[PDB]
Protein backbone atom coordinates (compact mmCIF):
# COMPACT_ATOMS: atom_id res chain seq x y z
CA UNK A 1 0.00 0.00 0.00
CA UNK A 2 2.46 2.62 -1.21
CA UNK A 3 1.03 5.76 -2.79
CA UNK A 4 3.55 7.81 -4.74
CA UNK A 5 3.57 10.78 -7.15
CA UNK A 6 5.05 11.53 -10.61
CA UNK A 7 7.22 14.61 -11.35
CA UNK A 8 9.22 16.07 -14.25
CA UNK A 9 10.49 19.59 -15.09
CA UNK A 10 9.04 19.33 -18.53
CA UNK A 11 6.25 17.06 -19.54
CA UNK A 12 8.75 15.57 -21.93
CA UNK A 13 11.81 15.75 -19.68
CA UNK A 14 12.24 12.75 -17.47
CA UNK A 15 9.06 12.10 -15.45
CA UNK A 16 9.86 10.17 -12.32
CA UNK A 17 7.92 8.04 -9.85
CA UNK A 18 8.56 8.95 -6.22
CA UNK A 19 7.05 7.93 -2.82
CA UNK A 20 5.21 10.43 -0.62
CA UNK A 21 4.11 10.80 3.02
CA UNK A 22 0.89 9.05 4.03
CA UNK A 23 -0.81 12.39 4.56
CA UNK A 24 -0.51 12.83 0.84
CA UNK A 25 2.07 15.34 1.79
CA UNK A 26 5.75 16.01 1.11
CA UNK A 27 8.49 18.33 2.40
CA UNK A 28 8.13 21.03 -0.23
CA UNK A 29 11.02 23.17 0.97
CA UNK A 30 13.09 20.07 1.40
CA UNK A 31 12.10 19.19 -2.12
CA UNK A 32 13.22 22.64 -3.39
CA UNK A 33 16.73 21.79 -2.05
CA UNK A 34 17.46 21.05 -5.72
CA UNK A 35 15.69 21.20 -9.01
CA UNK A 36 12.66 18.96 -8.38
CA UNK A 37 9.80 21.36 -9.06
CA UNK A 38 11.09 23.20 -6.04
CA UNK A 39 8.34 25.47 -4.83
CA UNK A 40 5.83 25.39 -7.61
CA UNK A 41 3.89 22.79 -9.43
CA UNK A 42 2.19 22.06 -12.63
CA UNK A 43 1.14 18.64 -13.81
CA UNK A 44 -0.20 16.72 -16.74
CA UNK A 45 -3.23 14.68 -17.51
CA UNK A 46 -4.84 12.10 -15.02
CA UNK A 47 -7.09 14.94 -13.92
CA UNK A 48 -8.35 17.14 -16.69
CA UNK A 49 -5.02 17.14 -18.59
CA UNK A 50 -4.65 20.56 -17.12
CA UNK A 51 -1.20 21.91 -16.20
CA UNK A 52 -2.18 22.44 -12.58
CA UNK A 53 -0.06 22.82 -9.53
CA UNK A 54 0.24 21.10 -6.20
CA UNK A 55 -0.67 22.55 -2.79
CA UNK A 56 1.96 24.25 -0.67
CA UNK A 57 1.02 24.68 3.01
CA UNK A 58 3.47 25.90 5.69
CA UNK A 59 6.38 24.32 3.83
CA UNK A 60 4.41 21.23 2.83
CA UNK A 61 3.42 20.11 -0.63
CA UNK A 62 -0.05 18.53 -0.33
CA UNK A 63 -2.11 16.45 -2.74
CA UNK A 64 -5.94 16.43 -2.36
CA UNK A 65 -7.50 14.08 0.21
CA UNK A 66 -8.37 11.44 -2.33
CA UNK A 67 -8.26 13.29 -5.61
CA UNK A 68 -5.82 12.00 -8.19
CA UNK A 69 -2.40 11.40 -6.77
CA UNK A 70 0.54 10.84 -8.89
CA UNK A 71 0.07 12.71 -12.05
CA UNK A 72 3.08 13.57 -13.98
CA UNK A 73 4.04 16.86 -12.55
CA UNK A 74 5.46 19.69 -14.49
CA UNK A 75 8.19 21.64 -12.71
CA UNK A 76 7.75 25.28 -11.75
CA UNK A 77 9.85 27.51 -9.48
Amino acid sequence: MSEYIRVTEDENDEPIEIPSEDDGTVLLSTVTAQFPGASGLRYRNPVSQSMRGVRLVEGILHAPDAGWGNLVYVVNY
